[PDB]
């Protein structure tokens, strides 16, 4: 369909979520919705963002891969619906 | 307990996740958990993030409520456990 599940593994510091924002708003590229959760008994943490299936996207996943604390960053390895699941919950 | 939700409604518009999550990051600030969902038939976005319950977070709701595209800033009328319910069933 229309978006597309971005899952990141990123070291759980200050800062991070802010840069890989950062990549997506210096191109006015919008993001749709996003879950992050630290991983148990660990140093890092998972980050999904809903994002829409773009040509872009994948010259950003490269950006984002070169990024400092991100680790692993994934495409469409994630539950596709995991926001609209999310939503009957959390309004 | 240690930590606090503060909700946020803004518009959804780029940039902004990157300028709320700046202002964390300015100050070595953490952010243990991040839960954004757009809003129904609507312009805006709501924002729930799971901080630790700290002195200088006073001022930085401050920070927050001034920035551009935030309508509205709340502390601690949210589900104080969301993200442990989330969290049974994304890790
Ligand atoms: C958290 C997402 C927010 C509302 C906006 N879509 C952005 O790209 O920054
Ligand atoms: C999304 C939160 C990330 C992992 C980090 N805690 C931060 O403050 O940027
Ligand atoms: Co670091
Ligand atoms: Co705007």
């Amino acid at each position: 369909h229309d978006n597309v599940i971005l899952e990141l593994t990123v070291r759980n510091h200050p800062g991070v979520m802010t840069h890989v924002c950062g990549l997506f708003a210096r191109r006015a590229f919008n993001v749709e919705g996003i879950l992050c959760l630290p991983i148990q008994d660990s140093d890092k943490s998972h980050i999904w963002l809903l994002v829409n299936d773009d040509q872009r996207l994948e010259q950003m996943i490269s950006q984002i891969d070169k990024l400092e604390d991100v680790v692993k960053v994934q495409r469409n390895q994630s539950d596709p619906t995991m926001f609209n699941k999310i939503a009957v919950f959390f309004q």
